[PDB]
């Protein structure tokens, strides 16, 4: 009542969002377990969290868990297409500041982040940051250093954001410590891999309703996202080829039953059209970029792709695909929101029955969130249980209140302890109805662990 | 070849020409190992090395042995398991003039005697200066029984998870006398050999031992580490309905996401020692149990008593004590079907009825089943592991730990892994052997993600 | 042009964009347009059509029209229409009566609107049907219209069954072609189509993770085979129920555990007969049988809390949804997704944990909660439909003498050569290359180089 | 003093018996018939000439026929498919069997002749069980007087049925036959899932090659090609499929395989120029599954990637042009049923030559040649059908009918669906599966009897 401190597409979607949040709570036992465990302790009482992450139903359950543990938040999405408008509405209607809708312009995206940072035109009294991709983190360091003086930490969701943090640390420009949430095993080897397994073919089906069985796919990259993406397509019956620059990841692709190829002859990308394996790309029906790198589906690749191939990206940022080239040279025909036919016949107009087009999904933005709903609740449970534990840890450490000599000793980018990683995993397993076996004292002694764990040395790769 | 060569003990020297035929085939399947031969033969980096080697005497180990020799080493060899030798591999190596003491079907006494025949030459300690081990038995015998020989040894290169665990325990207790390289934890070993090797060779061994249809039947895999992951896939890809047990909730999470039901042999996961804690309804439905843990007594006597009639029991971890075979020897009658395949009649100890329906089928007497009942991992997978072995041997031999003063020795007494750059170079040769084409980063791309164009491509923290 | 009724005519441009995409996905059907356009084999045909008004059906409709036909069209399910497809067809001046979310009364009205033109029966002479509802209405309510109709081409397993029952009973009035049992229909559409579209519909309705959860698929015919694969490939632990031991054998060999909801498989009506331990572990039940009450009231009571319940057979009586309407409280999550609260009939607690999630109110879930089968699969089914329409229309049964009619009153399938010719176009659509026998090789196996390559008994 | 047999080594009998006793526990449909019909002795007076792979599984079939009252004289239908411990155990039981692994072609013919002749004269045979048609052909060509007294042939496999149908077409078939192959519990169990189990099995035993990540080309996508393709894909091979039948090719595409032809545009015109050399030069493994002739021809063999494996899982070895390889290339035996074929010439080879192919089982049925064929629990279905087929034709007593009645009965038929379903039910119970029973209302609703059959005869499963 009287609450106007938000901006969403349609507040009347709130009841629908609330119904979906109630379903999602039953799919997120690790997060709901954190709510029950810590609600009395209120470990986030006094925390004021700036949050920048895809404003989905799953993020709604994360926000309400932080709030239930005592935090106040101000929220935005980290992508212009990833918000679920009913989730945003349900959060705003609960009295929580959120600035997010599906289909933002770049200008609106920046404005939404700014509305979390500023309250009534002045810097909010923020003391914690939760980020996915590093955009909020970057704006705070470049534009609001006085705010970082009073911030105790950053908890960063995703591979790309972690890389940006490590670059700041290397350069001496990171102002507050961070937890790399991505590299919990219950994040990286759950969300990044199995989440894309679930949601990649999901988004492609919703966008195009194409049969995938029997068609040819090229997955660029075979890290955690590339592994999950390749499985998402292979399990549908696609004939999947994999490209990689890392020979260890390429080895895994071979042993997993994929043919490893390069878009470039002998894998040498010298910028000429002559370097493109036109015979290979002329047979590809679907290309997916998974790298976190720049220009891995480039202009000459796009020119050589089979007519009517689908082009999409599931890495964090759209510059994996040279969409700028396509905006400059080719005519875009909107099929429906986040689905565009790109006519390679020219820039000025198109024939409605032209056969020489590509289908681009989500304008090159994260395709699982742009054309579907991203990862499912029961996977995001893992990632967001880690986020909550990381917020608790850094808020309780109170870095901003430390003397300068003590700050220097704690300015780092760290992961959560393996014991907590395991405790999140156990809640996930119980959610499936799995029954973990308890070591006898002799067995725990034999392999050199405590019965309650941790069960593996920190070097273990799973 | 050498005139009058008698410094070996194998089952049947007439298998040597067959073994050599298979070695020549394997060379074509092991491009990383054969690349090291081509790259380093001229340099002879192992000239002067005298390697004690203890690892399964397979055709794949033959190619490893002849790679070490080609690079300048002398070796004396034994198997690290009583059932894992391929007799034609041992024969071909002996016929090449290489001391080898190994045959399929050793007794435990013969197994120990074979290791001692590598340690000893003409009744006295060989002047060994390198060790290559798989599981730590030779490492243990040297420390326990021949500690003075370790004064001349520059390093141990240890193949497998269990062996590394034993080394780390020695290091922490102050009992390890020479530095070691953990070959297991190269990604081109652990995430190639331990996983994909078992995927290939578990169902292979079960088929050769039993010729049982696997499709449609119920399996329980104990463990979901690298071997458990590969083993579960070996069975699921055949159409088994696979359930997975784990103590590690992270590994259990992966099993659930990989499409397996995660269960415990014990009610609520709690073993209280009693038969009442066994989930007898679960175990009464299981057609196949596979242990993969590297732990002790994970398929215990009460589980064995509860298993479905005519279930197959096997172990693919390094040591046989994963299964309580001792209980079965004490209480139940063993009927050999053929070598390494026994029906174990639960009707009693003394005799058995030839037509009794209440038996279990034990493979390889509970020893590593892929090597006991088939041929272990294929050459193209062992290529990764054994390329790492050669590089580790070169590294420790060139470091010359035994020649350092006692102060410098304390600084280098460690258990280390190979650097990621080398791991990557092994993988690249493996990928090329499949005909795969790795893409080269542009300078701008390499700058963008913060790597060199030549690698390494991942931080040391990366888990693949 | 006002001779239509759709949800929103302004969706026409969107539907037309998707029809142009779908044409590129349907080489067999577009090949028929190109090859028969000159002949106009359906010139003079007036086709009553009743099948899911999807984008794929739009390409079928426009193929029939391109070959000379006139049509009047309705959907064969209340939830399966894609409104943009219906709009695009209406905007092309083709009469269609169909929208997503019809009531049962509106569904019947829509069929009647195809049957009647300007308050009088249309001079129809052909029928295209999916499930047999239009066939049934013509026989029961408008039998004199059947005196001018040359044949029926029936799409699906349930409709074929209904045709054979009338043939057996002497009540079928016109000849029919069983389109379902072309191999490029039954062993393409019924199986692979459900493989594509079942997990699709479950994700769109619930966004549930499927990996690691327990499913029970009731049935293992073609739909059950495809459905089981749809779930297993996502990582579900899939159990299968069957009454047919041969289909059950296939499930075992395919790597599924075969179970019954009933102790020892005996469904004697009592709660005591339910395997409550089994059902208490199931996260998802999918019915695929074309039978009645295979997910019954006692099974629904025993199911794990928050399990998903859906049906991908033709009719919603596979699940006892009437029991649930009578006894439990329905909370709509969003269209075609309902939480059914087992706490009672009148009202519910918004935070109650004891509910089931029913998709599409028990109607065909792939069409109700997603878009049904993809264009490239429907290409096979609808190429057969066009060929079957050409064949019956040219036979001109309604014009034959009575004794000539008695000899042609049957339910037939298309010849194998045509089945193979559809398959060849589908294979070419994937870039596949079929090998041609040498004369010696064809002699050796006793076939012609042209084919057909298999005897009519071959099961593929 | 039983001497009416010839096997490799009779001392293998005890080992064979141990394996028969295990296989009995894996064959519930077949052992179910043994228990059901033992008292009635429905094959009393039957005298069966059998020609089928002398495996442990065939051992259980033979002893089921004998337990039901039959006498038999047995041979293998392939020179490499016998399991010598199975043959020894059968001989040691007093059953005439002439079979060993590694027969020459002359010995193969001699073995069949030893079943046909007893003490130098025609045996008083009155039934035939065959797998591939060689025994059936010899009887028709050489022993027509014996066929006058034979009541029927029960034929196991696709190729043998084709041969029967050709004879029926030509009016040369002299006795009726049951096509056992086309029971669903045979064709869609044995032909498909049996090859799924045993193809990668045989390749591993012959070569120990890693299959994951390598390229395979499967020629054919019928029942054997479907199972074979799955055998390789499930191991992680990248599997391409060739077909002449566009419906089978459509299935391969929808099952997630790339469909390719060895020949450019699929046109096999006999020229080297017609070979897709780029494709063949990428293939690590080629498997023929067709029942056809020369589907892996000389020009394909010349074009294959160095060190590719070549094998055949169709009934006969002429699927591959091995004659060409014998005539032009040097053969190096690696071990029994594994040969390197050196494409450098005919007159000897270099032991370190890199340009060779690996041929398994000299192109004969590779699952049986290099491993043990299908597993017992799959063969259970096929051989339950064989037993039922033998009972049916023996009880019809065709040989004793008047000429006019023979004419009405001379046919090639399948077993009725009710039997096919009952076999399937015993197989499902063997897995612990529980089939649901229709209610009366449900049976009425779909128009079937509660006991079945549940499908019309047109149903394809
Ligand atoms: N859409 C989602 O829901 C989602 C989920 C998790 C992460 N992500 C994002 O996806 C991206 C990848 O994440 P990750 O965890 O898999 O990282 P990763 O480091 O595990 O994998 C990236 C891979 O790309 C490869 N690569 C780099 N440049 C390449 C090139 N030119 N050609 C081919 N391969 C190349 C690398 O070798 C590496 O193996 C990041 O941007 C991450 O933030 C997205
Ligand atoms: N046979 C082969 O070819 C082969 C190859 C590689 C390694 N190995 C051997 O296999 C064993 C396992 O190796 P790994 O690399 O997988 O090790 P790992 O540590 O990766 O996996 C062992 C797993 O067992 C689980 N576990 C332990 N005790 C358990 C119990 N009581 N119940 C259930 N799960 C339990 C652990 O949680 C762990 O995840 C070692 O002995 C190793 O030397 C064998
Ligand atoms: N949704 C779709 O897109 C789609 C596509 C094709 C067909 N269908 C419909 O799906 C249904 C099934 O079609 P089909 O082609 O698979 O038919 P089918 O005859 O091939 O299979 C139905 C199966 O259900 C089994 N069954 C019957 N009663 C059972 C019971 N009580 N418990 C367990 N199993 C039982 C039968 O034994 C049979 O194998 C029909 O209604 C058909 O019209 C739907
Ligand atoms: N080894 C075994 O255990 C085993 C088991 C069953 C059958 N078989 C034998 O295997 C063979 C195949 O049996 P099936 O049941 O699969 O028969 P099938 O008729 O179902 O399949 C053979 C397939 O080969 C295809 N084909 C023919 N010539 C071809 C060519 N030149 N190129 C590509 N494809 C071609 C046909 O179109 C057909 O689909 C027969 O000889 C049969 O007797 C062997
Ligand atoms: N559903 C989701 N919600 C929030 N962040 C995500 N990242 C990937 N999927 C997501
Ligand atoms: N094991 C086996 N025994 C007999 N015939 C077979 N055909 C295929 N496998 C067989
Ligand atoms: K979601
Ligand atoms: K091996
Ligand atoms: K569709
Ligand atoms: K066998």
């Amino acid at each position: 009542a009287g609450f106007t401190d938000y901006k969403v597409a349609d507040i009347t979607l709130a009841a629908w969002g609330r119904r979906e949040l109630i379903i999602a709570e039953s799919e997120m036992p690790a997060l709901m377990g954190l709510r029950r465990k810590y609600a009395g302790q209120q470990p986030l009482k006094g925390a004021k969290i700036l949050g920048c992450i895809h404003m989905t139903i799953q993020t709604g359950v994360l926000i309400e868990t932080l709030v239930a543990l005592g935090a106040e938040v101000r929220w935005s999405s980290c992508n212009i297409f990833s918000t679920q408008d009913q989730a945003a509405a349900a959060i705003a209607a609960a009295g929580i500041p959120v600035f997010a809708w599906k289909g933002e312009t770049e200008e609106e995206y920046e404005w939404c982040i700014e509305q979390t940072i500023l309250k009534d035109g002045q810097p909010w009294d923020a003391n914690m940051v939760l980020d996915d991709g590093g955009d909020l983190t970057e704006i705070l360091h470049k534009k609001y250093p006085q705010m970082l003086e009073r911030i105790h930490g950053i908890t960063e969701e995703t591979t790309t954001g972690v890389h940006r943090l490590l670059d700041m640390l290397k350069n001496g420009t990171l102002k507050v410590p961070a937890i790399n949430v991505n590299d919990s095993v219950t994040k990286s080897k759950n969300d990044n891999k199995y989440g894309c397994r679930h949601s990649l073919n999901d988004a492609i089906k919703r966008g195009t309703d194409h049969l995938l069985s029997g068609k040819q796919a090229l997955v660029i990259g075979y890290g955690d996202v590339g592994k999950g993406s390749s499985q998402s397509l292979r399990q549908e019956g696609m004939i999947v080829k994999v490209a990689e620059v890392d020979p260890i990841c390429a080895m895994q692709a071979c042993m997993d039953g994929f043919e490893v190829v390069s878009p470039y002859k002998n894998g040498i990308n010298d910028g000429t059209e002559a370097s493109i394996d036109a015979a290979l790309l002329g047979k590809i029906d679907l290309i997916v970029t998974t790298t976190g790198n720049v220009n891995v589906c480039d202009a000459n690749m796009l020119k050589a792709l089979k007519k009517r191939a689908v082009v999409c990206n599931i890495g964090h940022f759209d510059n994996e695909i040279d969409t700028a080239f396509m905006r400059k040279n080719w005519a875009w025909e909107e099929v429906k929101p986040q689905v565009h036919k790109i006519h390679r016949t020219g820039k000025d107009g198109f024939d409605a029955h032209n056969d020489d087009y590509l289908i681009l999904l989500a304008e090159g933005r994260l395709v699982n969130l742009g054309n579907a709903t991203g990862h499912p609740s029961r996977i995001m449970d893992g990632s967001f249980a880690n986020q909550v534990l990381a917020q608790i840890h850094l808020f309780e450490q109170k870095y901003a209140d430390l003397p300068a000599a003590e700050k220097a000793k704690r300015l780092s980018v760290e992961v959560l302890p393996k014991k907590l990683d395991e405790e999140v995993a156990l809640e996930m397993v119980k959610g499936f109805g799995g029954v973990v076996t308890q070591l006898t004292p002799k067995q725990a002694e034999y392999i050199g662990v405590s019965v309650e764990g941790p069960f593996k040395p920190d070097t273990y790769r799973y």
